[PDB]
């Protein structure tokens, strides 16, 4: 069974070892952190994406039509499924950061608030990784799930074994990568993070549709227990997506599910938190 804490964002400094407790000690598996961003800020950002005045965010929208209903539309390239050079990824990452910064209008700033949370939950400095030639990684991508669309089952630690993570790998501690996301908008029904009790195993691909099908088989071959979560707008769900297989259930109704999220992990020497998408 999976164990998620649930606290208000005001309390995050009282859980200074929370990230260590999830990744290293495994004393629990995730957290719902309520009101990390105000509801106003989330609505504002959602409007910016609706109305088009999004600081250039729509210029880096990846519809991912060649994968159908099993993925989301992603603003900015995610690290998943990129060429090891990451040329396109770094181009969109740069745009994502300035666009995100623009839409949040320091109310509060996305990166500052997210870093503040991760800092309070670890007592560590928090940074966005840097590429071989100084290129910024993106701190997040925005995931848009339209009606009928879901996010196929997968697990995060597989991503660190993909060619696109070749640089990241060198910066990171080999421990579990956590996932985080914050809903900007929630759907009328469905669109729940469903986490399975099945654990990723290092003793058991890189092409994407091939990967998704490989995991869906692995999920159907085990049929293990699951729990569903549906955090509200502005709530951060932080959990061990690296270890536990999970998906996002089909979005029911016309209201799209918009999340801003990514991943975080310890640096090589466990003296820093990196976060990215
Ligand atoms: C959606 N989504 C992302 C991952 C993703 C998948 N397949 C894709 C194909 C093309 C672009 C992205 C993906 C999987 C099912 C691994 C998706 C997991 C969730 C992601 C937001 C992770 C960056
Ligand atoms: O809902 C999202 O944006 C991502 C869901 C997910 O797979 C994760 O949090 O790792
Ligand atoms: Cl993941
Ligand atoms: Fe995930």
């Amino acid at each position: 069974a999976l164990h998620f804490l649930d606290i208000n964002a005001t309390e995050v400094k009282k859980y200074p070892t929370a990230i260590q407790d999830i990744i290293i000690n495994r004393s629990f598996d995730g957290m719902i952190i309520r009101g990390v961003f105000p509801r106003d800020t989330m609505e504002q950002v959602a409007r910016c994406l609706e109305e088009g005045n999004d600081g250039g965010m729509k210029s880096i929208l990846n519809k991912n039509e060649e994968f159908g209903t099993k993925v989301a539309q992603i603003y900015g390239h995610a690290i998943v499924g990129q060429s090891p050079d990451l040329k396109d990824y770094f181009a969109s990452s740069a745009i994502f950061r300035q666009a995100c910064r623009t839409m949040f209008q320091g109310s509060p700033d996305f990166e500052e608030q997210v870093e503040s949370i991760f800092h309070s939950l670890s007592g560590l400095p928090v940074e966005i990784p840097t590429g071989p030639e100084g290129q910024t990684y993106t701190p997040a991508t925005i995931r848009l799930l339209l009606e009928g669309r879901e996010i196929a089952v997968h697990v995060g630690n597989d991503f660190l074994l993909m060619p696109a993570a070749n640089h990241l790998k060198t910066l990171l501690d080999l421990s579990d990568q956590l996932s985080y996301f914050i809903p900007l908008t929630v759907p009328e029904a469905g669109g729940e993070l469903v986490v399975y009790s099945l654990e990723w195993n290092p003793q058991e691909y890189a092409q994407m549709q091939e990967y998704m099908d490989d995991v869906e088989f692995k999920i159907k071959s085990n049929q293990s227990q699951s729990v569903a979560y549906a955090p509200g707008p502005g709530d951060m769900l932080l959990f061990n997506g690296g270890r536990y297989y999970h998906r996002v259930s089909e979005v029911i109704g016309n209201s799209p599910r918009r999340t801003i999220g990514g991943f975080l992990a310890f640096s090589k020497q466990r003296d820093k938190i990196y976060y990215w998408s």
